[PDB]
């Protein structure tokens, strides 16, 4: 079965966990379980068309995915959690920054978040590989996979993604809330210098950047995830919770 949103309820301090483009809640589930062990509630929404056949992404848009993130914040509030940190991986880190401008958060965590909308190379190739792997997961024979990929047209989706990222980069200077910026030094999906851009251009009064030298882009599931989780916990413990 494909992943679904999760909601791990513990104490009154809550974390909204946002996944990346073509990702899903499985990329943040271990972080959610760690946060639960430490007493924090977490909710991980999923973007429209994700955890589903890749054509559903082509029929959706980043505009909807950001609304899915906002809906996740609003779901936490409806469920009784008013004090929320937003933590996002990759595109979700961009959405975490933008969400902080649209909803009241106690803090922001960005994890390998890109700055700017370059899609040529790694993002484009990653999306095609995601689609090919999904069709093999569907049990399709090789001729069917090959022919469907000949007709898979990601250009409009990647253009929308690029424009959404460009817009968020121009909003970074509006960010005010406490922030932890996390980045893998050896990221082969985005420019790791994005992390310096975020750190230097937010207007937050409380900021920290952490680099990890042995992790790849999906840092929440890779070889240093335990240290990443501990660094997130120490950030959360430093914030202005009412309880
Ligand atoms: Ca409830
Ligand atoms: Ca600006
Ligand atoms: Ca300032
Ligand atoms: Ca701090």
């Amino acid at each position: 079965k494909l992943p679904k949103p999760f909601f791990f309820e513990e104490g009154k301090r809550a974390v909204l966990l946002l996944h990346g483009f073509t990702g899903n809640s499985s990329d943040v589930r271990q972080l959610g379980r760690f946060l639960q062990k430490k007493g924090y509630t977490s909710y991980a929404p999923q973007y429209e068309g994700h955890a589903a056949p890749p054509d559903e992404i082509l029929k959706s848009s980043p505009f909807v995915w950001f609304k899915d993130a906002l809906d996740g914040y609003d779901y936490l509030v409806e469920q009784g959690y008013d004090e929320i940190v937003v933590a996002g991986l990759s595109l979700g880190g961009d959405f975490a920054l933008k969400l902080s401008l649209n909803r009241d958060v106690k803090g922001i965590v960005t994890m390998c978040a890109p700055m700017g909308g370059k899609t040529e190379g790694a993002i484009y190739e990653g999306f095609l590989e995601y689609a090919r792997n999904f069709k093999k997961y569907e049990g399709k024979d090789q001729e069917t996979i090959d022919n469907e990929m000949d007709h898979f047209k990601p250009t409009e989706t990647l253009k929308e993604l690029s424009e959404a990222l460009d817009t968020i980069k121009e909003q970074v200077d509006e960010v005010l809330d406490p922030i932890l910026v996390i980045q893998a030094e050896n990221d082969n999906m985005i420019d790791p210098q994005s992390a310096n851009y975020i750190y230097d251009h937010v207007d937050s009064d409380d900021k920290n950047i952490k680099w990890y030298s042995e992790s790849g882009h999906v840092i929440t599931i890779d070889k240093e995830k335990e240290q990443v989780f501990e660094d997130i916990y120490q950030f959360l413990e430093s914030l202005d919770w009412s309880e």
